[PDB]
């Protein structure tokens, strides 16, 4: 109905803003873009789910999420490839991990605050009627 397309677009609206107020983060610059497979070569067949968040702000126009639990598992893989990828003691490998866990600690944050969570059981209950 066109209530529940409604709801979709406030969801759509709503990850846009998160994920641009990510975006703009200095420490997240390297979540931006995908990963260049020049600079890094082995990266596509280590990782084998890629994501960044120019990647999400593309699935939430091509309506990919209809709940915001299905987008915090794409910003989970974000970190747990930076944290698979990077799992060394050297000082780059521990500046991406801590800034891959600041990103998710951050996602989260900012959704405790700011979704209602009235709205995120209707999200539920409509993809669960789909
Ligand atoms: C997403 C991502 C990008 C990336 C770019 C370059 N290098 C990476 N990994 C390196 C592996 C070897 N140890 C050093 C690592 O680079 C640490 C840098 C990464 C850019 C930000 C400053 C620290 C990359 N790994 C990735 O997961």
């Amino acid at each position: 109905s066109m209530q529940e397309e409604d709801t979709f677009r406030e969801l759509r609206i709503f990850l846009r803003n998160v994920t641009h107020r990510l975006a703009i983060d200095k420490r997240f610059r390297v979540f931006t873009k995908p990963v260049d497979p020049d600079e890094v070569p082995d990266y596509v067949t280590v990782i084998k789910q890629p994501m960044d968040l120019s990647s999400v702000i593309s699935k939430i126009d091509l309506h990919k999420y209809l709940t915001v639990k299905d987008y915090l598992r794409d910003i989970d893989l974000i970190c747990s490839n930076a944290l698979e990828y990077n799992p060394d003691r050297d000082p780059g490998d521990r500046l991406i991990r801590h800034r891959a866990c600041a990103l998710r600690d951050t996602a989260y944050a900012i959704i405790k605050e700011e979704l209602d969570e009235d709205f995120e059981q209707l999200c539920e209950e409509i993809q669960e009627s789909r």
